[PDB]
Formats: C-alpha cells, structure tokens, sequence
C-alpha cells in the first residue's frame, strides 16, 4: 500500500509525536470512553474484519485503567463482540463522555457522502456525526485509520487527496483531536494500547490472542474487506503477520517496562 505509507511517512515527519500525543489524551480521559467501529463494504455494505478488534483491545485496556467503556458500532460487529461481553452504546449522547475514540469507521467526504477505498458509496446510517458534535463541545477525540476515508483523517485530507488513489472523492473531511495512522487499523490501536502500557508500567496486551479474536468474529459473520469474503483475515493479510505484529508490541512493550 505505497499511498498510506507516503501519507504516515508525511505525516510522522511533521507530527513526530502523534502517537505520544494520542496516548496522553487517552490515558488523561477514562472515566467514560465511547469507542466507535465499524466499516460498511460495499455491496454488500456489511462490516469489515478491521477495527472491532482494535475497538476491544482498547476496552479492554480501558477497564484495566480503572475507567468505563462503551462500544457504539453496528448489528453485525454487536453480534461477534457478545463472547467478549462488551457494554454496548444505547443512545449515546456526546455530553455523556469523556473521550469518544474511533478505530477504522467511515468518514463524512467532502461531498457529504461516504466512500469505500475502491470509491464505492458506502449507503447505510453513518457512526459520524457524534465526532462532529464532540468536536463542537470540545470534547477528545482520537481516531485510528489507515486509508484516508475514516473518521479523523479530515486532519491531513492534503496528504490524502496527494497520495490516495480516489483521494480527492474519498478523503474524509472529519477531524479529530489526535490521529493515528497505520497499515491496519487494528495495529494503530494495538499501538495505542502498547504505548499507553508504557506509559502506565504494565503490559496491557499481555493475554491478547489476535487469531482467537479474528477466528471469532469472522464465524460471528464479519468478512474481510479486501476478499469481501468469510476468511479468517485482516485487510487481506494473514493472520501469521497480525500474529507477528501483535507478539512484537507486546515484546517492545516488555522490553520497555521491565
Ligand atoms: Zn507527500
Ligand atoms: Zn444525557
Ligand atoms: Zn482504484
Ligand atoms: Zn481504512
Ligand atoms: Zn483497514
Ligand atoms: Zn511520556
Ligand atoms: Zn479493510
């Protein structure tokens, strides 16, 4: 993927600490975190493999911080998530929270229209707007994205629009507080949750099984947005690489800490 990995190479370079930054934010709002996931795929406009996980490895770090979590997506994501008992949004409301983060959700385009990386109309109710209203009331924002059509990459819609196939169309106009880009979405926030292990003295991923949870939701019905299939898969990547990246942080977190 050389257009994202231009944009990150773009972006870290002038925003050298976004991942730091991120990780203040987090770990300085716990008391009630709203995390939003969740990325139609057309046609079939059913939620992609990528971003649930990130969305749970997060609660879970959350709760293990002494805060409250709440997950806001769709049907479908609800559904695989239930084995992991996570504490669903019911009519949520910006005012409510502390900090609403966003792993891997589609974000309002310049048009006013949603678009999938090939530039397919992404047709169903949007997860946007509370970001837009959060913003509004000031209230922090992270999102985690690895595209450029997300929620918080209206941040660096430059970058986008210059490196992005479809940019122009494509390129969310949502801002966020903090940003943080990557080649998986899921890895963002497996960084997130890394960095602000770090930060605290204990490894927060320590019992994360990464193949345990894309096995999951995948058989609960999520597929994989490149395929559009029911693999057992990640953005078209293996789960032996989600594996390696996912034993890596872990290792660099470890290594920190000790
Ligand atoms: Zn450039
Ligand atoms: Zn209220
Ligand atoms: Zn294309
Ligand atoms: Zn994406
Ligand atoms: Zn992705
Ligand atoms: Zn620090
Ligand atoms: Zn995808």
């Amino acid at each position: 993927n050389r257009g994202v990995l231009k944009v990150y190479l773009d972006y870290r370079r002038k925003n050298f600490n976004f991942l730091h930054n991120s990780t203040k934010m987090f770990l300085d709002n716990l008391e009630r975190v709203l995390i939003v996931t969740g990325f139609p795929i057309p046609p079939m406009m059913v939620a992609e493999t990528d971003g649930p996980p990130g969305a749970l490895a997060i609660y879970r770090a959350v709760e293990m911080l002494g805060g409250k979590a709440e997950i806001l997506t769709y049907s479908e994501v609800e559904k695989a998530l239930e084995p992991f008992g996570v504490s669903l949004a019911r009519t949520p409301e910006p005012e409510d929270y502390s900090l609403i983060i966003s792993v891997e959700t589609p974000g309002r385009a310049a048009d006013g229209r949603y678009y999938s990386m090939s530039a397919l109309e992404i047709k169903r109710d949007p997860l946007d707007g509370i970001f837009l209203k959060a913003r509004a009331l000031g209230i922090p924002t992270i999102g985690v994205g690895d595209g450029g059509n997300e929620i918080g990459m209206g941040k660096i819609r430059e970058l986008v629009v210059g490196h992005v196939p479809h940019g122009e169309k494509i390129a969310s106009v949502v801002e966020t507080d903090e940003l943080i880009v990557s080649a998986v979405s899921n890895w963002g926030a497996y960084g997130l949750v890394a960095q602000a292990s770090i930060e605290v003295g204990r490894n927060l991923l320590e019992g994360w099984d990464e193949r345990r949870v894309i096995e999951a939701i995948s058989s609960a019905g999520l597929i994989d947005g490149v395929s559009k299939t029911l693999a057992p898969s990640v953005d078209g990547i293996r789960l032996m690489v989600h594996e390696g990246i996912v034993e890596l942080l872990k290792a660099v977190v470890d290594e920190a800490i000790l």
